[PDB]
């Protein structure tokens, strides 16, 4: 249905892998991408990890994240797609209304999971943009950071749940939102 954007099929032939195994799958993937230094590249368990990530994406899909340099702040946006493709998008919050070429995300992040029923696996792919001066260990941090805040990789900790509180908090538009708690449960180390 000629699609606006691209989904597994157009990197991977689905018919053309189906029958090969996990880790066969993961390599091609991985050599898809390659040949780049922009990229961002991972296979996520479905079950294990992308679910309860998808879960709390789907009800909380805005939310803001400090990139430490002060820090400069960042919108995260997912954006449903389509049923197996599912994206996030990280902009610059200060200047998106400035100008088209700021606008635009400096990351934008693909998860497809056309093999999360058969293989239980997501295939992610990001690219950073060149003309940014967010580098691509500062986007595998803030994905990192992500991951963390959306549903914290099941962790059950308290300060896990102060995370997920926060997030909550952001996307109902509850006055316990604070950027100062934001600052400091994204720089702490504790999961």
């Amino acid at each position: 249905k000629d699609k606006p954007y691209k989904t597994l099929d157009d990197y991977l032939k689905l018919d053309k892998i189906k029958d090969l195994s996990k880790q066969e799958v993961e390599f091609l993937w991985r050599a898809k991408w390659s040949n780049r230094d922009d990229s961002l590249v991972a296979v996520v368990p479905y079950v294990k990890t992308f679910q309860g990530m998808y879960k709390y994406a789907v009800k909380n899909p805005l939310f803001v994240l400090p990139l430490p340099r002060p820090v400069e702040l960042q919108y995260v946006q997912w954006q449903f797609a389509g049923p197996n493709t599912v994206h996030c998008l990280i902009t610059s919050l200060a200047e998106y209304k400035l100008h088209q070429d700021f606008a635009k995300p400096h990351t934008t992040i693909q998860f497809h999971l056309d093999l999360a029923n058969d293989k239980d696996m997501v295939l992610m792919n990001g690219q950073v943009e060149s003309d940014s001066n967010v580098s691509l260990q500062d986007a595998q941090l803030l994905l990192l950071n992500v991951q963390r805040f959306y549903g914290a990789m099941g962790s059950e900790t308290s300060i896990a749940k102060e995370r997920i509180q926060l997030l909550e908090d952001f996307n109902k538009g509850s006055q316990n939102f604070d950027i100062n708690k934001l600052i400091q449960l994204a720089q702490s180390m504790e999961n």
